[PDB]
């Protein structure tokens, strides 16, 4: 039933400040310039509408930095990761957490008379340009399969009706939050990735809390870790890494 | 229903004593001055009513030191964490645990006729100056969503009755313990943070054990790790880190 | 009931790029040659039909490279592992995950009249030459033993009818995905290893999602981590490891 | 209902033998003497009945050495832990596990007519001199709160009845084992620490197994890790650390 | 009911091949001689009937090598571990897993008229010479205590009738597999250790899978990690560690 879009990598890293500070100044500046040159490649790709990327600083110890990358193939995600790891800066960007998934759409008007992969209204959700909002939030999730709270043993109808209320709660946040749903069954450790974008970080809390009182989330939601962060403008990269 | 206040970062670190002891004395002393100068900034900010902080040493191996930081924005939490990590001392303050949340209030008298964010008796709770008590305790919590113990599937009335008892247990500790509840749904791994402040650390055990016999806690509480600590005022920092 | 074929090791590693970069160029190049010489022995084994192997790069941080090795004995698995670990490159290939299992068949026409280990259509499944597809997916699984969802408490009849739906789902993916099932009860921490091979990675998500709606998976599936990757032919090894 | 006694730290460490062996011999000897000098302080404290301590070597890889420390305040535990960490030997005593708790008594003859914190028969239990038995066992515990097995939702009277059999099983081991119960609700990750002391390590297994058939343990016990050790007389410290 | 025999340490290590390769050749040779001289002491002890041991290489990343040691006291396990760790080789044998337990016998013909500890046929099993088989398999287990599957809430007769089936599955592997059961209630993290010895590793998978269909295992079995290895003859040690 779902339409699949761009592959997605969330690549979180922790900064080894102690090691970075021992690198001579000239090698640090070179490393920053090298990394900025890489991101410039990403920006050209995003300008050509052949992928997208978001770079946020993450608050707390689960990570310091998120690179969220959308590309048309799994190979390209691998290529990006590898290029990143071969930069000098990446030596100081230790592993923290990662997620591999694919942009997934279930909600669209299906007529049968068109290839939806060629319809503009659909493509712009399949192949999204990521929002450049002040804040981001990521978490992965499963649908529960435990006792009488087993999502996958429900009827289609029952699932549809449960998902109605979920949609209704989302509608309350129109123009306040945007959500990128990626599917990861068969690709990583949970079933979906949820990435929220907002200019107001409080809306992540309002929205995710309000959702939790809908039956689909209360009885069927299993959630992983939540990562929240602030946009890192590429103009601020040098000062962020300045020591 | 809740009013949201300052953002909160609990940053817990373990001290790499062995490495620290290798750093030349003059450089340890310079690192301590550099750290004190940073906390001195935090103190000015608190004095200005533009945030608050608490610094405690933590007993046992889960951590050695806690920095608890309240600020108006998530950006300022990022800035503080980054500033801290760029200090020399922070090289020896290894990751242990962290929590990101926002001061949250549900109980206030709501009339309609005023903006509660401008009422003094509400503002002083949203934007608290943290207690300077001998001891602190932190733990995170969820409300349970399992089987027949699913908080989010209850009625509003059933939750309100359950929370009654909880409120009444708390009243018993008026003047003995203060509790700062932060909400982290959508922001970190559990649903709430709970920070307790008392001049008698036994009060933490008394209070949390007593609460556990209230139905809300017994049936619906899910608890993370508990961290307990002793105040580390800045005048004691030099002696604590001295080797 | 099951026929057992070649033992299997899945050996996943993460690359210590920082340390590798410090190794002088001439020694990195000699390490890559040594490693290729090793894989060339594996290829000789496989062309003699005395085992098989695959080498994939893995996307994300759970691992960077997978060596999947099939051999006639557990000893040979130990000798391969040991010989890999004594290469120079392996010093930079840090532990990430591993799995030990044996190729297991339940599906064959059993007539009584032949030794199935001698039948060519059985042998080619016990002792498989692994697919050289663009992509791979690995996950382990258990059959659930919880409450009223206890696979092992069912009747033989109930298990058979359960597994018939599961086989029907698999049939939909004929010629799009091939699946190697290894058994690991008594050998590793889960009960089966599942390795999927496809030239379209989306087919992993499609297949594994679709299966999750079969009662057998919905009620009785317990899954470990999912690792996805892209093929690493030996001709691409020098470029992949180049710095 | 409970009376509270001394605070308790269990500090488990693993020995970094490889590093220890690199340290110059005259520095190892000084480090041993420095450590013994610390323990001499602990011994003066214990002689004055203002704390107690136990030092055991722990079998297996969960730890190598346990320092169990009882002191009148939480601050004193922090001071002891900090002094220990500032010794040279502690550089080689890596983190393994720790537990923070308070000696707790439930069972005592309550007259109302006296302050039981001043009664000799109670004081010797609140403020125990730890036994110098050949062996020790430590484990933490919670009382279950799951489904129909919820300790905290029982009546007082149901709890009292359950604890009766538990008391009866203990009475069987009079003279053979002694048990220090410490409460950690609000202080660490489980609800109680259990420390058993015996001259016969088999009695740990006999006792803990027999307890497990009591309904209170079978239905409501949840156990952490178990750590068993042999007494390290201070006269054997130099030989133990000799390399 | 149970008779206890020798104490048992399972000590698993991972080899630090990178570090070992940097040690000069002469120091490696000396370290191998030193280790071989240690195991010669163990061989003498076994020959005097005062203990037993087994040394196996473990396949996969959970470990590389297992030393399984039986001695009459826990103190002797401590001594052996300490002596091992003080060898040069052990600096390169990093922590992986460990288990501390005691050989435990429930099944024996009890007359009343003899001290069973003095009976040949019982002593043979309390104080066993470990099998010198081609392969070994280790895992720990608990008996479940969850909901309606609570082993310790059954009657003695219910347990008896459940264990009967278990015994009958084992009898099917007479002469194929031998099993050393050690009890660890009160001593380590699970309730029993299960060590299996066979000259055909496939028999581990057959036996353990067949058991899982017995009600006692299906409903009451909780398993830890499974480690499988190949015998390491002392004559092969030099080759194995040769770099
Ligand atoms: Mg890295
Ligand atoms: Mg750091
Ligand atoms: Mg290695
Ligand atoms: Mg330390
Ligand atoms: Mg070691």
């Amino acid at each position: 039933q779902t339409l699949d879009g761009w592959y997605c990598l969330h690549d979180f890293r922790t900064i080894d400040w102690s090691a970075w500070k021992t690198l001579p100044n000239e090698e640090r500046e070179a490393a920053i310039s090298e990394f900025l040159a890489l991101v410039d490649q990403w920006e050209t790709t995003e300008s050509e509408k052949q992928g997208s990327h978001a770079v946020y600083t993450i608050v707390g110890q689960k990570a310091d930095i998120l690179f969220m990358i959308l590309r048309p193939t799994l190979d390209e995600l691998h290529e990006i990761e590898t290029a990143l790891n071969k930069t000098k800066l990446a030596d100081y960007l230790l592993p923290a957490y990662s997620y591999v998934s694919v942009v997934e759409l279930s909600n669209y008007l299906a007529s049968g008379s068109e290839d939806p992969y060629q319809i503009p209204e659909v493509r712009r959700r399949l192949y999204p340009i990521l929002p450049k909002t002040n804040y981001i939030c990521f978490y992965p999730m499963d649908k529960r399969r435990q006792g009488n709270d087993n999502w996958y043993m429900l009827s289609m109808e029952q699932r549809r009706e449960l998902m109605r209320a979920h949609g209704m709660t989302g509608r309350k946040y129109a123009g306040k939050v945007t959500q990128i749903i990626t599917g990861s069954v068969g690709l990583d450790d949970f079933e979906w990735g949820v990435t929220l974008f907002s200019d107001d970080a409080l809306q992540f809390k309002k929205l995710v809390y309000e959702m939790r009182f809908d039956e689909v989330s209360a009885r069927f939601g299993e959630f992983g870790s939540f990562f929240v962060g602030t946009r890192l403008p590429m103009e601020n990269v040098s000062s962020f890494f300045h020591v």
